[PDB]
């Protein structure tokens, strides 16, 4: 399963110490993103494997200074308006002197070692955000730096900025003098395009697991049946995603007391419920199923990108001639990151959807508009501002996802007439992850109120259940009666009347004096009324003020639940509850702390623990 | 090798009779685009197979129980005819429908199937309004409204027939349906619609990629390229699969070529004043091919999938009797897909129109002349300009289309489908993508045919000047030396920078001449002034008309050790063209509309399968 | 000065219909009216006035060959026949764009001899064009130069003669008089160097966005009366404060067409009934629609005149001199000003679509129609009868496919032929996608006036069961001997209690009606405190005996509020003129049946007329 592999993805992203820099052993999107997000991680350029071939392809080179020392001062050409961030600077550094180990470059290995010391000492060039085709311009800044140039800046840890000829002696280098074909070698990479997009492709196979495994949160809180899962609807539609998908949903709702709460609910009043469920639940897997396909081929087509050598010419010493291609086209990774943004808004819409049912009264199933609550709803709209936040976000994730490997020029006096532009991809796919992100943090910030809300909605209907039970015993009513006046209590949903419980034109009153009017006419053929009235006279005093203790008390069902480390992670860790009038805290505040723990890869913790044992 | 695959896909289309319909033989995209195409393909509803099953369920649905049906039909009956369906998308969409029956998961009676089965041999099927699917219950509402026999429904029957529904059965000996218990819903509830034009887009997209694939190869021979841009090395050291593949292909196209031999001798002479490396256009092309490759390598498992399968709801589990409720009928892994390839047809067509574009520019056609005007009269005649212009053209809608659908998602039918696929609309515009890159490869090839016949007059002509200049130095009497210099200069200065008028004073070829001259006048330093006189006097009377004889010889060869002669011998002679001037009468149009046409109706697959054999 | 942009389309409308005759003398404008008429009514005809134009184009003719003194012309007629049959241009394109070429001609700049002027003013007069392949165009060479290829007569060359017979160009010729052309100095290069056919296309389109703009303005109204909705959203006050010019002249006109509206007499009675279990404020398919329409009106309006301009220039290179003795060589070859303006209608053209699903989509739920039956389902048994759920989910395919289109051409640029083209403004292609976007749009149209007609009637049917339910619990109320307080309770909800909400099973205890019955009867008894429950029996006794089959009764004999309406000429066109009727069970006609009529009346432009009358008065 794909799932597997997100987690051995997750694994790898943590464990890492050292990345092995050897020619041999593949360098995945895993160890980009620790090497860029983690500072404690760092390179191995390993000298048994890979130092013997490169040296005899510097010395072929040399066998056959001042040219390629000016091909870097005229691609010293971007402009500081915002720039490329020291993450992917640094993940593009890496790439090229990954790209090196093949020994095709024809770079003596002197260089390669300044690199592997550049990034353990966390040296970085600033670099223009704008500039390349697919990545001439960007990458002349990092052979910039290790010429020496002082136009170039270079940062050193989170703070320090110097020009580059002093940071070169900080960490005990001197200017390198290029020699022949070494100013190519060096500009004449996918680094950048392919930096972005490994960062790109961790992310958005974490989000994927991310979003998949919350559509069985979803399934849980809006009470829907987990029958959509049922492995032989999607063994016979046998698409990878689709089976892999919803073989996890059906294992998070396995044993889930929800779902038992779901069967009991469309048991009482069955013909006056829906007996399917809404498409942004029952069709989850039929969606996924592209989605999943998508972001799990990029992974490998920009896999290959890392480990590969993307340098021109391709020197082959051994057969003495130097051979003449593109491998610096980026087009691998360019059309791959037009897939992937369309995949991630495909995302972002079944979030939408998802997250616009629970909103609605009339689609939430019980649960109360907005989420608010209340009870007094007249100064409680609830989660009203995240939900016209998650239109605002899916309507720019749909216009990102726009491709950009169709607006090609004809480039650099018709040389280059066709060009990837799998930077500029890479970035806009970047900032769809991004928006991506926001959405994830309100969706687990909703279902989190909304498991509240489930948990106090089976509360409060017990103490309606009490109270009008001890109250029919209290004012002699007949054995009828009291099971018709029970059931009402049972059958109509707490958040329909919870602000003026005691209401006469509210769902509750409503079915009981329809249940009352009912009895008289049966028991028929006088001190039954008396009886009746003295029983709503005295609900009047008991059943308001039971109910605002329960809540206020609540101010249990998740605990035998997949998705706990979850609940327990938002509202416990990240210090939240339920949202109110009366908690002074703005949603801001609840879904930043949310967001934040998704930005930096904690979310991760609660998520391995989720699956454990899948 | 994915051409190894769209091989087996090609001859697969060509040379199958029935199409076996059973529940466990898979049907190709191959098989869907043969049923569509070829009128003397037939369904094969195999009985023994999956009647067991299929009627199992079927009883399964009688036991847990007719007017509700009805009323679904004449529900969905609400597309408007503006446009329509074509007939060759609403019978793969039939096929389609009968396949995910033979799974018993839909509870539809063995006779409804039967039925389908031989309206489908019989070329029957419904008149299809173009649009209203979300995916597609609209467009299979009219395919059962055909099978209820609905007068409001009009029917096909073959090219020339157009009659009510109730007339068509009768007409094939079938009577009008009474629809049982989740049949209604059994025959709408389907993708089917969206997956028959995703079928042939697919088939049509994995023919046209490796014909894009192959003429690049022969845009290396007429441009005078190098062959070294193929080679294992480069492409095994970033070793995506398509790029290794693609190069495969082109270096195995390119090796032992006589073009590329005329290439090295090309860049031999006067090294220092050529483009040392070729252009993106074609050194680039296996790095571009690449992703585009595995685009619609992986859309057509995906789609195919989608053909094998039962898109239904609800599915019904008979052994364990329950009816599971899913949503099967979300027809999103095309949808999705249709985006995709849509951009990687969109990048092939910009990896030729990049090519043409090379081709047109003398300056970069490396001796070719602009437009490709065989002339020798520039002022008369343009060449292929008027295509050079509408292959801008085709490119920019080509970008246009490529821009996604499935971001247009609507919250649908009473909220209930928040996320719909809209993969009929998807695979429409796709569809339409490829007919533009139909038109694309016509032209692309066209100029192709048209640069050979160029580039081996080109040769001729130069074998006639070093002639002409080699016994003129001789009948003038010129040093050994002399004539060594002014046949350098016939050899190295390209013929159609000046076959226009070739002794013309101010043309390359007398420019040339007069260096030579008094490069060799001071070197032997005033007899030899007027034997260069009598040479350039000789020459004038003697030169063009020479030049002129042979031009108008080859009007009335190394294409023949070439790999791509039978596409060369395909436009030329099976679509009778010739090369294009002032003296053909023969439109553009007209050259361009055969090759065209020989795409459209697949008969380039000849020229393709006969230039790739012995590739393994 | 435009007092309204509803009285400038309102006057396109009546030119389209009126003229006769096009009069082509380049002094004399022509309009988007008059190349639609053109292209749609083969009795237009056009009149070339050899009196203005006629000296100026002879001195032109003359002025190019004195400065030339033809092979060359026949070469690039021969190079640019290029395109490929696959789909073609229409011959209403076609027709519009020998038209637009003629037109350019009279402007005496493009050295054309007027004989030829002669021979495209007999053609179209005579219904004969090219059969043209549909793309080559960066705009307009290629497909002019099979109008120039007519002309001089290539066999290649195919031509329609009205609508049924197609025959070769020298035929063609031959049938209408004519001989086939021998090109003289720029000639081939006059007939080839113009915005022709982009300007043509774009012209019908804007033609019809103007139209199909004025509709969906008028049919925001029809659609207020339906809903229920508040007409207050069009008070002058709100707009003069945010003046936006299509924001004013929209709620204006929304303002006149709701004014005494005997629709709007019943939505202020529904929210005075239970006001607080109601809305107070409608949602934004109609509360925003005047924001929503004015820049949609702006960016049709704007981009009428800029093709109008077009029409009414010389598209041509070099423009010819004649005064000053000199050839003067500059570009208005380049139609980007058609093209831009093509990729922003287009823009207006979808969100005109989406102001009709959003609108369309409140229609079809019960949630948001207040009062209406989900789908607007007739039934009374809704288990067979869904309604309009087919044209709903065909609503949201239309729409989505809208919104895609809207993607812009004129970024697409490409350095075109050997880099001497390297900005062309793509303008036919942007013009024919705005055409593909305004065919979905009448396909919406079509949907959204056939579903709110259906509207009409179910309200119409709500006021007739409604009294007629409050008829059968008055008189029991009095034969069931209740006091006048009780009676006056179990009026109150049924009035009150939404009949669609009921009409299934009206005497079932578990739907709303019987629910506000024993909730009142339950009240009563408790207001009152024996004999009572004995008469409460008998009225719910005697009620699931008599109401049911006079709901029925009603019902029957209906399959009036829209007579005082001014939106009675399209239900009257929709019902009486195209012979349809509620849609039903009982109705054996499909929806496609009937939206079918009502896309076939706006596509020929019979819709105009309901649309005239509905607007008569309005200043």
């Amino acid at each position: 399963s794909h799932v597997k592999d997100i987690l051995g993805l997750i694994n790898a992203f943590n464990e890492v110490k050292k990345i092995t820099v050897d020619g041999t052993t593949p360098i995945t999107v895993a160890h980009v993103a620790a090497l860029a997000r983690r500072h404690d991680v760092k390179v191995a350029l390993e000298a048994e494997q890979c130092r013997a071939r490169v040296e005899t392809c510097s010395s072929w080179v040399q066998r056959k200074s001042e040219l390629q020392e000016s091909l870097i001062r005229c691609l010293l050409a971007g402009v500081f308006t915002d720039e490329l961030p020291a993450t992917a600077t640094r993940s593009a550094m890496l790439l090229r002197l990954n790209s090196f180990t093949y020994g095709c470059s024809g770079i003596r290995w002197e260089v390669m070692e300044a690199l592997e010391k550049l990034l353990n000492s966390n040296v970085s060039p600033k670099v223009p955000l704008r500039g390349s085709v697919s990545d001439l311009i960007p990458l002349a800044y990092i052979a910039g730096l290790l010429i020496g140039k002082p136009s170039v800046i270079a940062r050193i840890g989170d703070d320090v900025e110097v020009p580059a000829p002093e940071a070169l002696s900080r960490v005990g280098l001197r200017p390198f003098k290029l020699q022949a074909k070494e100013g190519l070698a060096l500009v004449n990479g996918t680094s950048f395009a392919t930096a972005v997009a490994s960062t790109v492709m961790y992310d958005a196979n974490v989000l994927l697991l991310l979003v998949e495994t919350l559509c069985g949160m979803f399934c849980e809180v809006i009470f829907g049946r987990e029958e959509f899962a049922h492995p032989l609807i999607h063994k016979v539609k046998p698409h990878p995603g689709q089976i892999e998908s919803a073989e996890l949903l059906e294992w998070l709702l396995r044993s889930s007391p929800f779902q038992e709460l779901s069967r009991e609910y469309y048991s009482i009043d069955k013909l006056k419920k829906p007996k399917q469920d809404r498409y942004a639940l029952r069709s989850s897997p039929q969606w996924l199923a592209p989605l999943v396909q998508t972001i799990r081929d990029a992974t490998t087509t920009v896999e290959t990108e890392v480990n590969s050598a993307n340098d021109n010419p391709i020197i082959d010493h051994a057969n003495d001639r130097a051979l003449h291609g593109a491998n610096f086209q980026g087009s691998a990774v360019g059309f791959y990151m037009d897939y992937v943004r369309i995949a991630v808004a495909g995302l972002g819409k079944l979030l939408f959807a998802q997250f616009t049912e629970l909103m609605i009264e009339y689609y939430s199933n019980g649960l109360p508009g907005n989420l608010s609550l209340g009870p007094d709803l007249s100064v409680d709209y609830g989660l009203k501002g995240l939900d016209i936040a998650m239109a605002a976000y899916s309507s720019e994730l749909q216009y990102l996802a726009n491709p950009v490997t169709t607006h090609v020029h004809s480039a650099e006096q018709h040389n280059q007439d066709i060009n990837s532009l799998a930077l500029i991809s890479a970035r806009k796919t970047e900032e769809a992850l991004d928006i991506l992100k926001l959405m994830i943090a309100s969706h687990l910030t909703a279902m989190c109120q909304a498991v509240d809300l489930r948990q106090l909605e089976e509360a409060l209907v017990k103490v309606v259940e009490n109270v009008v039970s001890t109250l029919a015993d209290e004012c002699g009513l007949p054995n009828d009666t009291k099971a018709r006046l029970l059931y009402v209590a049972k059958a109509v949903p707490v958040y329909t009347y919870l602000e003026s419980p005691c209401d006469p034109t509210l769902p509750l009153l409503l079915g009981l004096k329809q249940s009352c009017f009912d009895t008289i006419l049966a028991l028929h053929k006088d001190t039954l009324v008396d009886r009746l009235a003295e029983f709503e006279k005295r609900l009047s005093d008991r059943l308001e003020n039971e109910m605002t203790a329960v809540r206020v008390l609540y101010e249990v069902r998740i605990q035998g639940s997949k998705f706990l480390p979850f609940y327990r992670f938002v509202r416990e860790e990240l210090d939240t509850g339920v949202m109110s009038a009366r908690r002074e805290q703005t949603p801001q505040e609840d879904v930043q702390k949310v967001f934040d723990a998704i930005a930096d890869g904690r979310i991760t913790v609660p998520l391995l623990h989720c699956l454990q044992g899948f």
